[PDB]
């Protein structure tokens, strides 16, 4: 059946609930903190704002119910529930979306503690399980920071915000988090970007959890890109030619060229296999970068690494990306979502 619904005013916004869904608290779409009285869970209720108000928007909503849907491992998040007050399609125009509520994040952690080393290697560890999950089913995080790895008490941590709005040119311009992660290909449009872009963004995290520093605070996309080769050294001539900007490639041959840094100078007293795998991470080139599948196998894992125990994902179909269709369509679509949601046991 429907539950009964109730409202609220939670700050200049309305709220139409499930009962069981009480104590709603503003946290942070608007973030509710809440209990659900059904699972006896503390969750987090996302509304979501304006979802429906152009084409693009009306996708995105589309495009991050369906990422959530599907996600159903230990170290990503997952959805518990989802939800409309709408009775009908043609009342449809909220969409909530409701997951385990998260305490802190990695940036919480990174800045507030020190880390030991078997630290580092159960938050990587982690991160690289569910990375491997994500991206056997061929999805791309894209935004991988501290601030989207939640991590509880016990450490125990998933990656978190997919399907998300994205940055404008602004939010990524100048000293900004938001940009200190990327890989430069994607940072700098050197390409069309692959999975391997996440892998970057793990080896800064990894190399910030071991210095406590972050590792490319770039002033600006520019000032960025000098960091980044003067450890890794500038590209040689085979990634020039994989750089199909002409105009981007022309730049980074101004660049008087360097060699790739002593990692082990770099990261004075890291584990050396820690430093090991940092350079098998933070390779210029993506296509010789260190995949998820394959450092979870490398030997600075040893005392978690569990093959029978980091599992894929079901095949994920993104055919919608490529499809053209009308507000009212891709609101139809998202709603037979909602509608069809069913919750984990
Ligand atoms: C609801 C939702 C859905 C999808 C997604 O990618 C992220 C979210 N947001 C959140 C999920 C889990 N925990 C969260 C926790 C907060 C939060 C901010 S301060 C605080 C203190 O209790 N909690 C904000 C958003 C959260």
């Amino acid at each position: 059946e429907r539950p009964t619904f109730y409202r609220q005013e939670l700050n200049k916004t309305i709220w139409e609930v499930p009962e069981r869904y009480q104590n709603l608290s503003p946290v942070g779409g608007s973030v509710c903190a809440a209990f659900d009285t059904k699972t006896g869970l503390r969750v987090a209720v996302k509304k979501l704002s304006r979802p429906f108000q152009s084409i693009i928007h009306a996708k995105r909503t589309y495009r991050e119910l369906r990422l959530l849907k599907h996600m159903k491992h230990e170290n990503v998040i997952g959805l518990l529930d989802v939800f409309t007050p709408a009775r009908s399609l043609e009342e449809f125009n909220d969409v909530y979306l409701v997951t385990h509520l998260m305490g802190a994040d990695l940036n919480n952690i990174v800045k507030c503690q020190k880390l030991t080393d078997d630290h580092v290697q159960f938050l990587i560890y982690q991160i690289l399980r569910g990375l491997k999950y994500i991206h056997s089913a061929d999805i791309i995080h894209r935004d991988l920071k501290p601030s989207n790895l939640a991590v509880n008490e016990d450490c125990e941590l998933k990656i978190l915000d997919f399907g998300l709005a994205r940055h404008t040119d602004d939010e990524m311009t100048g000293y900004v988090a938001t940009r200190w992660y990327r890989a430069p290909e994607i940072m700098l449009n050197w390409m069309h970007y692959n999975q391997t872009v996440d892998i970057w963004s793990v080896g800064c995290i990894m190399a910030e959890l071991l210095t406590g520093r972050t590792l490319f605070p770039g002033t600006d996309h520019i000032d960025q890109l000098k960091l980044i080769l003067r450890l890794v050294g500038t590209p040689g001539a085979e990634l020039l030619k994989k750089i199909s900007s002409e105009s981007a490639r022309n730049y980074i041959q101004s660049l008087t060229q360097m060699p790739k840094m002593n990692f082990a100078n770099v990261f004075i007293g890291a584990n050396p296999l820690a430093v090991d795998l940092l350079e098998k991470m933070l390779v210029l080139d993506s296509d010789k970068r260190i995949t998820a599948a394959q450092a979870l196998a490398h030997a600075y894992f040893a005392q978690y690494h569990d093959p029978d125990d980091e599992p894929v994902a079901d095949p994920y179909d993104q055919s919608f990306e490529s499809r053209d269709l009308l507000i009212d369509e891709w609101k139809s679509l998202t709603y037979d979502e909602v509608i069809s949601f069913v919750p984990p046991p």
